[PDB]
């Protein structure tokens, strides 16, 4: 839970679409 966590969450979603 933090800035890095938020960044990771966003990356996961994009990687999800791919």
């Amino acid at each position: 839970f933090x800035f890095d966590t938020l960044k990771n969450l966003a990356g996961k979603v994009i990687g999800a679409l791919t």
